[PDB]
């Protein structure tokens, strides 16, 4: 399992009891633990160890959790910036996973956005 921490804001990617996704500065939060699992085709899926929901980005740019394994918005492509943070890009929509200073998580097509860099940290 891994944690995903924003380079820009220092917030960890969190899924909430209500299926919504946002950021937190509180590492004691349970919904911040994820598994990165290649689907074998090139992309990876990001699955919450807490709830089993996959991280989904929708065409409207919202990011949430789903249990629908067939949803096309759960496929992500990792692009590492050297040995540093990575970008996570939707295979379906082309949007990057973004976290904003206010803690909201969504998609953007702006590759220059500072909120799209994520440090992957092991958590067991």
């Amino acid at each position: 399992p891994v944690l995903l921490r924003s380079t820009d804001t220092g917030q960890w990617l969190r899924i909430n009891p209500d299926g919504t996704v946002d950021g937190t500065r509180d590492r004691s939060d349970p919904g911040i633990q994820w598994q990165i699992s290649p689907d074998g085709n090139g992309p990876v899926l990001l699955r919450s160890t807490d709830t089993g929901q996959w991280l989904r980005i929708n065409p409207d740019g919202t990011v949430d959790g789903t249990r629908d394994r067939s949803d096309p918005g759960i496929q992500w492509q990792i692009s590492p910036d050297g040995n540093g943070p990575v970008l996570l890009r939707s295979t379906d929509t082309g949007q990057w996973l973004r976290i904003n200073p206010d803690g909201t998580v969504d998609g953007t097509r702006d590759r220059s956005d500072p909120g799209i860099q994520w440090q992957i940290s092991p958590d067991g």
